[PDB]
């Protein structure tokens, strides 16, 4: 069974996102499934099956509902996302760790200006970035291609890892190197995912940045 995340899920995936960048020392884990879920969001549920069918993948439909989830941790309420592959106590941890960071950011700096914030639309495209570092290098059959990506990534994202503490370039790209070796219906998504992107046009810094990134797997 897969996940099929939705455009109604899309914000929700974006601040999960954003919530491991504000992290320090973040476990990204997760990440290369989180970030693979938001290109999903971005598609939409239709396209996405369309994209698996298509590739000759069969595929069993997981739809991706908003939940509400009270515990004891103060009665705290949390908004968590119905996922196969990922707990609901996976997703709430997330929240814990972030909510910690954060409150740290506060008494250093007073207030949080939004590109600082876990909540900034540019989150999930600033995963998806490594995503299109770790694409280019999967050809090898191995890993040996991270220590180019790192030397990319601390160039590229330069003023994305001043905005936050928990983008770790050798962490994320190892989450995305496992999620396209042990899933590698994920690799057909974040193609198709990239070609419609290019499509998009706005104002952020980081839909450039990957458009960019995108392009260089060709040539
Ligand atoms: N003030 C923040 C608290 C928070 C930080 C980090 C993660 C989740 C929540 C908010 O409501 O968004
Ligand atoms: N505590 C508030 C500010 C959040 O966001």
């Amino acid at each position: 069974s897969i996940d099929t995340p939705n455009y109604d899920v899309q914000k929700h995936i974006n601040k999960l996102c954003g919530m491991l960048l504000i992290t320090e020392d973040a476990n990204h884990k997760f990440t290369g499934l989180i970030g693979m879920l938001y290109a999903m969001s971005r598609l939409g549920r239709e396209d996405t099956i369309k994209i698996l069918r298509d590739a000759g993948y069969h595929v069993k439909a997981n739809g991706v509902d908003v939940t509400t989830h009270r515990q004891d941790i103060n009665e705290m309420k949390f908004e968590v996302l119905t996922l196969a592959s990922l707990t609901t106590e996976i997703q709430i941890n997330i929240e814990i760790e972030s909510r910690k960071s954060y409150k740290k950011m506060l008494k250093e700096m007073g207030e949080v200006a939004p590109e600082y914030r876990h909540d900034s639309p540019d989150c999930g495209m600033i995963i998806l970035c490594i995503a299109a570092l770790v694409i280019t290098k999967l050809a090898a059959g191995d890993r040996s291609g991270l220590t180019a990506v790192i030397r990319r990534a601390n160039n590229v994202l330069k003023n994305e890892m001043k905005r936050y503490k928990g983008l770790l370039p050798k962490d994320i790209a190892n989450s995305f190197y496992e999620v396209f070796e042990k899933h590698p219906h994920f690799i057909d998504v974040f193609v198709h995912f990239g070609i419609a992107q290019s499509s998009t046009r706005g104002g952020s810094r980081v839909e450039g940045i990957f458009a960019g990134l995108f392009m260089n797997a060709y040539g």
